[PDB]
RNA sequence: AUGAGGAUUACCCAUG
RNA sequence: AUGAGGAUUACCCAUG
RNA sequence: UGAGGAUUACCCAU
RNA sequence: UGAGGAUUACCCAU
């Protein structure tokens, strides 16, 4: 019916669970902001444009913020330390199936699967050796 | 420890799985690929870099074949046709710990989450709405 | 195989044990970090190249944090009071055998073995007396 | 006491054990040799100075030469057909206490310990990889 | 699990062999060389970059020296009288199925065997007839 | 004597083997040729010349098609994406004795022996890791 | 449109 | 990127 | 090469 | 400071 629903970004068990929703559609890029003041929001925008003549580039960001207390000009303001960008383009091939892009999505999933190395690397500050 | 090794990047559940392994490691560039023709493999490139004095970014490339009508084998031309491009930049800075770095991964894991809109806006062809 | 692996810094018997693993190897240069918030991580990176006809020379690196944490503004970051910063060089000519070189390492560790002179002095802020 | 004694450079057990004893210490700067013809002789150097106002740095320096006979004219002379040398400089800042100083030389021992990287490499005429 | 191994360049049956092994990897570069000095040592390098869009290049070198002793300035060196160059240059198409390539290799260990003309040539010093 | 005759380019054990035979022998550049069309056959040339003052090179060339998905005598295009081009270059100083040749075989007979890290690299669309 | 190019992340740089 | 082009072999030359 | 320097693969002198 | 150099307490670049 439509698929610009909220959803959970950061599960961690029904406790402290990030759940993200849609707050903008303005310009063809839908948005999701977490249930946080604006300057200390998870975000998360998509946006597909068909590039090529056969091509069609779907470009993703999540952002994801160490939410802190800052303490300017003597008053206690809510804000984000640092953020962690996330940003992705796929591009596929108008010629793509159905099955033929379900294929691209489970590969993402595998690629970010616990325990397999690129997530490993990442959530241990390192490279791959 | 040791990250570098196979692992099962499609998961069609014991049979029909595609495994990618390590295949080049040419200046500390990983990478994984399938077992076929390197015009129509899984591949997935990954490295990690400081870009600026205060990030450091992950780069990870994923390269997925058009299946559907795919000649095992063949010589199927033009290459732009039968090939998707995946391209994430992953960004975080120095502050971040091991468990903010943990954080990170799950929103990952969560974004691609199957049913949830932006995995399944791509397995069908479709944008947001 | 890969000597390009993680190895033990700093050996306090197996508890505050520092490790130090692959970051990346780009350009020639060899790079380890330790895990956790790379702000306040230990470095070590190693290079080899052919510097005249005669010799070859290494140039190895390492880098030693203080831990501390910064708070500025109600802001806490994990950071590094300073560092200290070990910076060698060695010359090697082509016509060293194994054997050689072997002896060269030895020399290498003695300079530096418990109780001598240079390591003992280092170890307590002083000079030579 | 005194801190400016002989030891040993190279240990190979009791037999080819290589001690390199003080030489003199003119401009600050300790000087250890080892026994027999200058022309063929290990030497050591170590000073420590007041670089910036932050921070003290020293300078050590080895030399391993390789003993052959020059022959010229028929006349033959003990001499170094090459020597490999080795030169590290260590910064270290002055708000560094004995405890600190402990863990930078542990790290500088480890660096160097039987079986890791850089000692290995440098052992076999290789680099990283 | 990784092919970067020592492996056995020159057979003479247990005695003699011609050993070599992994010895860097910097810039793309896998190397081996024998277990001698750098200066008189076997050298095999490989390395393979996408030439082309639709091509994939390995570029193998050999090196193998005459062992002998020079006498420079009245000192023994040990060095290479001269040096044999091997250069191979590979392009292989992407479309290249694994068993594609395995004849690629088939046909190289054939176009070498014992007997053969090539071969026969080379070790007698003269051309095809 | 007489060493152009024809041999094994591609032994598969009696059945399936490829036998390449000459044909051409103009300005003294031998060319081998296997029974099938020029625009799918397998090729090998080879020659040798005085490059320098100080040396002597062979040139040898090796043409391989791809096979999976081929059809037997028909027009295949792009020529490149059908065909594996090798080219050897082996230079010899004139010094070279036929022993010393004898060994340089060797050495490329075991660079290419089944089971070594180069060959086995080739076969499987993989580069050194 | 490409970039193991960058960020103060729906923007800036370089390139062909 | 090609060269029965070169070497003091991870570099130089010529060419289109 | 520098017992020149640091916010360290980078800056200052021959 | 220099993954600038050596005949190493000294030479070449910012």
């Amino acid at each position: 019916a439509s698929n610009f629903t909220q959803f959970v970004l950061v599960d961690n068990g029904g406790t402290g669970d990030v759940t993200v929703a849609p707050s903008n559609f303005a310009n063809g890029v839908a948005e999701w902001i977490s249930s946080n003041s604006r300057s200390q929001a998870y975000k998360v925008t998509c946006s597909v444009r068909q590039s090529s003549a056969q091509n069609r580039k779907y470009t993703i960001k999540v952002e994801v913020p160490k939410v802190a207390t800052q303490t300017v000009g003597g008053v206690e303001l809510p804000v984000a330390a640092w953020r962690s960008y996330l940003s992705m383009k796929l591009t596929i091939p108008i010629f793509a199936t159905n099955s033929d892009c379900e294929l691209i999505v489970k590969a993402m999933q595998g690629l970010l699967k616990d325990g397999n190395p690129i997530p490993s690397a990442i959530a241990a500050n390192s490279g791959i050796y």
